[PDB]
């Protein structure tokens, strides 16, 4: 029984309302949990769900150079794939292998409606509107490594507002805009962003294009017998259409705005 | 060794320049693949030659005769060891070379001539009077061969029994081919190539409709290269920096005619 580590992150894996009297992978629900089901069926395998202890992507501490997170699940022998919205990166790719992606994405800027704000350089042009990122992933590393001018200063910014601007979920970043009046703007991947503002209460928007473009993809330990199987398996239900139908099923089909 | 890197003429990919005559080796050519062949050169640390694939086509296995032809078959029978060009990433043929993860993004989709009264592929499907095509050996022709999808299957078994032949042998003949018909001619190719010709003079055709698909190029190793690994954190790498979307607006939109 192959372990798959994962995280709680709507839409893709998510507790079913009838949680309580369900058990193993039947508590979960989502776009990640159907893609799960169908890697396991297409490659063989029986597989048991798990959240993520630490409910982390994965991020290497600096000085003790140990991973966390979902990465770290995998590097250190506790899980035998992450399922999930992982971001393909290359500090990552250094020590986990990755399908290719599955879904695609890009950083993207969340207000609240209303707020006088259109793009990354807006932000960055003024001060009123606090704005930060999730801690542990792939957005937090791309303001700190950016040499682009505005991301540059973000960054600077962000790095050394008081109060803290980083939050520990995505779910923590959303709320923080929606009860913040217009003077907090989260910076998270479009894919989550375009999720939230189909949702009740319908308060936030997506502005301003993405800042980067990469893609998700299913994660393996270095050199797993299973990384090959995986990867044919995400090129076939991408060529059957099976991707796009979960997208529209989790996100649009959805909506509620 | 020099590394062998396989190529198509492919607009705004690999172009030759207009003074090629005059130029030796790989200073003949210009375009985004050319741009990005020689960073990923670099990063990886390897000297290379570009070479133009001989039978001017992406990669198809023939049905009878299973052997490979275009850039995909030089891979595949030794003749190159890397091809660095918009080779969409598929299943048939990650079976036989590897990909790098995908350096763009793309979608089939739908070229008309201004004007044209087609929104969609549905509307497409559900009429007669505009002929419509795809590259007669690529991935598009065969995303319709495959699809159970009832409006491109409605697509495919249209055209894989019109008389005359609705495929093209080059992207360049299809855009032709669109810009000649008056309006009764649409073209299925990718998105990439789509949004750059609808920038060139004479500003006579446009994309229309969301994409059908999508999917990426990478850039494919012969299975099991021991240059696969490096020319895949090169791309990542690339993606990154930011160079990838420096190279596409370089190419695409900088110099966009419209
Ligand atoms: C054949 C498919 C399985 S795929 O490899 O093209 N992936 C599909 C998916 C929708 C996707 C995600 C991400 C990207 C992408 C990532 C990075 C870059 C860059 N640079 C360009 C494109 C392209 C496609
Ligand atoms: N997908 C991200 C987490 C979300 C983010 O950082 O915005 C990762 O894999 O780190
Ligand atoms: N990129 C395609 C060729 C163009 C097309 O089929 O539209 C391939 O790799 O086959
Ligand atoms: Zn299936
Ligand atoms: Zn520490």
């Amino acid at each position: 029984t192959v372990v798959v580590t994962t995280i709680l992150e709507s839409p893709y894996v998510m507790m079913k309302k009838n949680h309580e009297m369900l058990e193993g992978n039947e508590r979960y629900e989502g776009y990640c949990v159907d893609l799960a089901a169908e890697i396991a069926k297409h490659c063989g395998f029986k597989y048991k769900l798990t959240i993520v202890g630490d409910g982390k992507y994965g991020a290497r501490d600096a000085d003790t150079k140990i991973w966390n997170g979902m990465v770290g699940e995998l590097v250190y022998g506790k899980a035998d794939i992450a399922i999930a919205p992982l971001t393909i990166t290359l500090v990552r790719e250094e020590v986990i292998d990755f399908s290719k992606p599955f879904m695609s994405l890009g950083i993207s800027i969340m207000i609240k409606k209303g707020t006088p704000i259109e793009s990354a350089e807006d932000l960055s042009k003024q001060t009123e509107i606090a704005y930060g990122t999730l801690d542990s992933g792939s957005t937090k590393e791309f303001f700190r490594r950016s040499k682009i001018a505005v991301f540059d200063k973000m960054w600077t910014y962000m790095r050394s507002a008081e109060p803290s601007v980083f939050v520990r979920t995505t779910a923590e970043g959303v709320a923080r805009v929606r009860k913040s009046k217009g003077k907090y703007a989260y910076l998270l991947e479009s894919t989550m962003n375009e999720y939230i503002e189909q949702r009740k209460p319908c308060d936030t928007m997506k502005v301003g294009g993405n800042l980067d473009s990469k893609g998700y993809g299913i994660a393996t330990p270095k050199g797993s017998s299973l990384g090959n199987a995986v990867n044919l398996a995400v090129l076939k239900l991408n060529e059957q259409g099976l991707l796009d139908k979960l997208k529209n099923k989790w996100w649009y089909d959805k909506g509620e705005c």
